[PDB]
């Protein structure tokens, strides 16, 4: 009965599990979580691995000794449990230095000290066999008009992308990188704020095949966009390498509510989506147990974003071999969508009388689209009704 | 005081001040304006040129003679004021054969008709003298998450795209194709909902350097974006290619008002990116004389759109000139975050230890970026308390 | 399997299915409906009755003849159907007279006509044997700050509603009022724009106890409330006599989906309080068929509305009959919150150490409140994963 | 030229200048305030007066020695500057026990010890001089929809300020409350979410007079609404008792920006609003300096909220009192909505044939409103272009 395993491939941050629950307007609820025991306990509810920022791992301005200890224990855990580490980030953003920012600081030196801070941790990250790196500016941005000139904020986030590129090739080192949009918060507005403005600007990169997005649910939802769309615009691109599961209700903060949570059918179409398309790429989960809930709470909170996970995995399965959902998909031409509008093409089709001159407007007008019975049809499927 | 001339470049849609009123809850409240009256009113007004859509110039489903009656009247009227028309589109989204789309329609012979209603009036805009065209594809979208596979429908996209860019090259045409984003409505998702998606989607055509956007004030902002940090991304990438100005309370349906109504902070900085960047295309107003109005309303409103971009055209001037606003930009480094972050390279990075071993992050986070009296300088120029 | 009968006092707007299709940028895509036809189908359907403003059924300007015979052709399909009107209301938004509002038009003469259009409509409700008459004041608003004092508006507003309520009150009618908010749309701003407002403005009346609210889901959404807890509150203020149901995805136009789409858990929440509070009047669905769809979708759609209602209504009375979740509850304390805070009175609480002074601030932090538990139950019971 | 004197009074919290700088995702930025430093800095600028939470003066968990010490510095340093303490609050939001609210909290001892906790400091803020308490529940809410009974919670809350209103009655307090409302962050959604919400609420409270509101710029906003014309209901009501000044960017997290900042059009009517009504409480101002600043940055922001009221209040007076705006205002028939509707009564209505009979509908509906020329006016007057 909806069971993970870890050929589901699903993943989680430390730093989800590990929220304390410290928010703008209260303290801490929780003790803070040793790194060894999340990943034995989250080896046990059936995930696959874990991911992590550098200050998760290494508390900041630990001396290389306290460093290597640190990996040590890590890395003991993983080997005891068979958990694995698909991804890893940097932390950019907690520390009052990148108060405006790390790629694009104004200050220079605060822009050199976040390339080098990033830099240390790729080794890390490939040392323990991370494959995509993933790269969040929540502090790339401004709370007013004249603060950031972004043409040139621009320029200093390629600059710094194309130096990271630089880096992994001359290395030799097989890893990848995804950008994770979020449209605000913590700044007024964020550079780069959805999917569609990361994938514009990875175009612009020195070796555009090196970048990728890592979409987040949450985020996409708080500029109020879709993010089925939004995900099939990035699997069409090939860029989808990584993605972050959670649940949010609509326009307001970054709720970061278990998967399942929020928009229930945008999380059945998103479903639906992936696992159509194949994506095989790590099921990550960027949530946080609400502050209200013990450690009881947290870990159920976590089983709940898997178990959500399959429940609308076997209904969007359903949907799709339905024989009548298959009818009614050719009811609604999406067959036709499929079809090439003019593989005859641009002379046949100026010479195409039935295109134009002799099209019959009133008779292609009149023809309903019958999309409401397929929705419902879905909805039955989605709510076991069927 | 601020009154425009033709040097100015302001446009207007025939759309615009012949908007007759009807919303989805009520009746016109104006009658139709001729196309001819439209142009002398604005040529009295200081405007310097009009864009259309085929279906507001010629009546849908006119023969060819009434067809070269009314290109006939309109020229007459262009020759008599002097207007140009920098910019044509085609209206793919009020007739009901148009009802799921134009380009990403599902019904294939929808999806050719739509390509020739397009192709005759890129012919009719070139003739006028047009150089930009746009596509704002309002119904290429869906309510439901079944009725559109979003990968086929981008293929479709494309296809249509593809092939208007191999007719007007092998036609030899001097025009230019801008995409205009849009979240939502009428649609309940729009397929590039934002200046983003939009400008990932062109990197994907065959011949991206004919294809730019055409953003629009109220669109950014239905999805709570900052309207000046995606212009600024669009002449970043080169992609600036025509604007569409207006205004916007929030998210909420497309309301377009105004230029200078909704955001003013909003506007003024928009109007120092456009004049500091040496933008030299139209300034377009797509906006809707509200309802409430008579036609003596209708003109005050048009003039007001202009008024109030040379109203803050002179204010952001006076900001960027005052002494102490550019004292003020040093102070918050500005000047720093225009300086390439490593112009030494990689390796004198990675070997630079004032970077990371020997940086102050401690000095470094106890500096102010003084982002609160710059704000409160560009206040005082906009309210013209200086 | 979830079939309706008219004893589930399901209803239908004649606007409804009746929708032609016509948005702000498109013409209509469907052949009006007769009313009568739109009654027997209805019928069929298994709806329990209809509403309609008067220039549904009367058309506009009709002589006291054609209205006479209107109402007989009307009255005789519902007594051959056995269908119901339990609630009217007035069209005071479609007429440009009404451009800038009925009960709060600037022009006086305006209001006064709005108020003789609505005492007409009333005698006709009470005829039809409506018990509840909506009054939604679509076009009372502003779009500009300075077209409206708000502080006279709403003596404007209330002088009409103290005058229907007089109206009423002296023809010994049998019905009673309830005004239905909106945030936005057609006008920039509309007074009362949410369930909160107009409970406030209410109280404000006359006569308190003839007024109530009649909310619509996707209007409270519209400002990204939750409309469970704005239906809680106008329960907790005795002042739910009707409600509008449909569905909506987030701050965006009014979409008037069919209801079960747009947010599906706040669906399950509404439902499984209306049916929890014993809530005894029309399930009444206020919801558009897309314009995408001919006339067999629109009678799948609105077949859809009553069938997701009933498959929801099964799922929250599974839910709280389950023992386990019964347990949680408790576990929860939602037990503690149905219990007076100090039933012993302020000298009691404040004399009682155990209250501040010897109070064990650290304990009562560190008991979890197992909320996530409590909702992934009941996400398990919506999903029929139980 | 702009400065503010105490006549003007401007008030302060503590907690807004001495707001760290710490977020959802980082460290603070700058170091604890004293208060009485703070009262001395504000005093300089021109500040009337602070504001305070009863967790911001005495540190929680304090010995009864150790608070009074705290109030003698904190009363040493009123009578220093002559700033005077308006109003003052309750925390019941920063500590673990409120984690699931304070009045509302599910666990009986918790809603006990809150009561508790707001009694100790009414009598504090009584002793200090001040006017208006006010409660913000920010904990008073719920992520998901099983956790809150809403009508038990609205019980549960009603208890609580009848009781705060028997203790200030039974001690002879010259008091008032005022409830601010949010509608979301920190919790998912927040009851009582609107001003209209809160004024439904006082009136089932056992005594209403001694309640008002408390709004804030930002919170309203935050619903996407119109914030001067929810002052403009809470006058109308008798109910601003209060209210906090600050600006917000649009539907997001919480940004308490200086007053000015945000939307700028939005400030220019309420501080019309304000000045044509006559309110003569605070201007209290409940902004945050974003953690970019240092302290001098702290100061300029504060000043800055002074400077913008003081520039809007001249221009909005210039507005009023322009001979033309007050013709324009004639011509959008400004003082017809002024004059009562029917003050003849329902019969003299009723009998009136030019009220619907012999109304000229055709007329009444071509006459513009000539909104957009008054618009444009208040345009010219806030920048200064007049
Ligand atoms: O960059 C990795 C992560 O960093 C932070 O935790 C963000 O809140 C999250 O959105 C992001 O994915
Ligand atoms: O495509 C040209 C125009 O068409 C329609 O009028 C749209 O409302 C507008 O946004 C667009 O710019
Ligand atoms: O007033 C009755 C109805 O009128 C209009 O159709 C509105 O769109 C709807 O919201 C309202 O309920
Ligand atoms: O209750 C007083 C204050 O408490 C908190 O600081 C809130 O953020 C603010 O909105 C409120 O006004
Ligand atoms: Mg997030
Ligand atoms: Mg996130
Ligand atoms: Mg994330
Ligand atoms: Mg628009
Ligand atoms: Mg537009
Ligand atoms: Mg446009
Ligand atoms: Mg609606
Ligand atoms: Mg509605
Ligand atoms: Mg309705
Ligand atoms: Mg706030
Ligand atoms: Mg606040
Ligand atoms: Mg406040």
């Amino acid at each position: 009965n909806y069971q993970p395993t870890p050929e589901d491939r699903f993943t989680f941050g430390l730093w989800t599990v590990g929220w304390q629950g410290r928010d703008p307007f209260g303290d801490a609820t929780r003790r803070a979580l040793d790194p060894v025991e999340s990943v034995r306990r989250l080896a046990e509810l059936g995930a696959h691995g874990v991911t992590f920022h550098d200050d998760d791992l290494i508390p900041f301005g630990s001396s290389d000794s306290e460093r290597e200890e640190h990996v040590k224990r890590f890395r003991q855990a993983l080997d005891d449990t068979g958990m694995k580490v698909p991804m890893a980030t940097t932390n950019l953003f907690t520390h009052p230095v990148f108060k405006d920012g790390g790629f694009t600081a104004n200050d220079r030196d605060v822009r050199r000290y976040a390339l080098r801070k990033t830099i240390r941790n790729i080794d890390l990250a490939v040392e323990l066999g991370a494959e995509t790196y993933v790269a969040w500016g929540g502090r790339e941005g401004a709370e007013s008009g004249g603060a950031k000139d972004v043409r040139d904020a621009l320029d200093r986030m390629k600059e710094a992308f194309d130096l990271l590129g630089e880096y992994v090739t001359s290395q030799g080192y097989d890893i990848r990188f995804a950008i994770e949009p979020k449209p605000n918060e913590p700044r007024g507005d964020i550079l780069l704020p959805t999917v569609g403005h990361a994938l514009a600007f990875i175009e612009r990169l020195e070796r555009p095949e090196l970048y990728g997005v890592n979409p987040e649910v949450g985020h996409e939802q708080m500029a109020g966009l879709n993010f089925p769309h939004g995900i099939a615009q990035a699997l069409w691109a090939g860029k989808l390498f990584h993605i972050d599961l959670n649940g949010q209700n609509g326009i307001k903060y970054d709720q970061d509510l278990r998967f399942g949570a929020g928009d229930l059918r945008a999380a059945f179409w998103l479903v639906d989506l992936l696992e159509s398309a194949g994506y095989s790429g790590p099921r990550h989960f960027d949530f946080k147990p609400p502050r209200t809930e013990d450690f009881d709470g947290v870990w159920a909170s976590a089983a709940g974003c898997m178990r959500n996970y399959l429940i609308l995995k076997e209904r969007a399965a359903a949907f799709r071999a339905d024989p009548e959902v298959q009818e009614a998909l050719r009811a609604s031409r999406l067959d036709e969508l499929a079809r090439p509008t003019a593989a005859d093409g641009l002379q046949a089709l100026l010479d195409d009388r039935s295109a134009f001159e002799e099209f019959d407007v009133d008779a292609a007008a009149a023809r309903g689209m019958a999309f409401e019975r397929l929705d419902q049809l879905a909805m039955d499927h989605l709510l076991g009704a069927r």
